């Protein structure tokens, strides 16, 4: 598989509070801890361009102020993988 950078096409909000992420990926993502401490298990809500999902997840490694994140649904991240494809091959031009 692949990671992606996000260079601003990829917003994320848990229970409609809006998390920076840094990186992501099919299976997971490295979102910057803020001072409400996030569910160890939830939903993240991703928005990429136009296109809008919500994603099971749980954290897996806290390090520093990065946590990462683990996706969990195999069908949810077949999808994701799908959108994160047609966003590396913009890129590409
Ligand atoms: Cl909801």
């Amino acid at each position: 598989y692949f990671r992606l950078k996000n260079h601003g096409e990829i917003n994320a909000s848990l229970d409609n509070n809006s998390i920076e992420i840094v990186e992501i990926s099919s299976n997971g993502a490295v979102v910057v801890k803020q001072k409400t401490d996030i569910p160890k298990e939830g939903v993240l809500k991703l928005q990429i361009h136009n296109f809008i999902m919500e994603l099971c997840y749980e954290v897996i490694r806290a390090e520093d102020n990065n946590i990462v994140l683990h996706f969990t649904k195999e069908d949810e991240t077949n999808k994701l993988f799908l959108v994160l494809k047609r966003l590396r091959d913009e890129r590409k031009n």
